[PDB]
């Protein structure tokens, strides 16, 4: 039977053209937690990350430009996401493998989450993003609410530190 636990702030919803408009623009990676060992190992080294979404509605794709600071250096990538409208997921090929994430929303309109491996209690997790590099306490509290649905302790959360970003001064020029 169905395996994804639904709770107040963890609700998959179909991606529409209104959804694609809402996620168009620049986003900042704020925090995440997973039961999946590989994702935990990767994201624990991330100091900062921001990225740009540019949807192509007719082709069911999103153009992605990523600016990630780790090891005190700026690293860049561009690629295309595939959009699964009815499933409410996006997918990409990265690191020689496919990734799929549920696009998830909270009550505050300027944040969003990616749900990873949500049908797998051994591996599930959430990553949290906002339209500014730092969120308010109440904004972050919604992410903690969603994490409670996956029964992951807040002590497992990894956070970016915007003071450590190296990409912003380099993105243009
Ligand atoms: C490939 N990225 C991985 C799979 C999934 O979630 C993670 C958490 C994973 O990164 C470990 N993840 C991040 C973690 C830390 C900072 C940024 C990201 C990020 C972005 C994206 C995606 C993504 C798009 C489609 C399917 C799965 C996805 N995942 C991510 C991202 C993205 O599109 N932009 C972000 O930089």
């Amino acid at each position: 039977g169905p395996q994804i636990p639904l709770c107040a702030n963890l609700v998959p919803v179909p991606i529409t053209n209104a959804t694609l408009d809402r996620i168009t623009g620049k986003w900042f990676y704020i925090a995440s937690a997973f039961r999946n060992e590989e994702y935990n190992k990767s994201v624990q080294e991330i100091q900062a990350t921001f990225f740009y979404f540019t949807p192509n509605k007719t082709e069911d794709t999103i153009f992605l430009r990523e600016y990630q600071t780790r090891q005190n250096q700026c690293f860049y990538n561009s690629s295309y996401l595939n959009v699964q409208r009815e499933n409410g997921t996006v997918s990409r090929y990265e690191g020689g493998r496919e990734h799929v994430a549920h696009l998830l929303f909270l009550r505050d309109t300027k944040t969003l989450m990616f749900g990873s491996y949500l049908d797998d209690e051994k591996n599930w997790g959430l990553s949290f993003y906002a339209d500014k590099p730092e969120t308010t306490k109440e904004q972050l509290g919604e992410f903690y609410e969603a994490l409670d649905c996956l029964r992951i302790p807040r002590s497992d959360v990894m956070y970016t530190d915007w003071k450590k970003d190296k990409c912003e001064p380099l993105e243009k020029q």
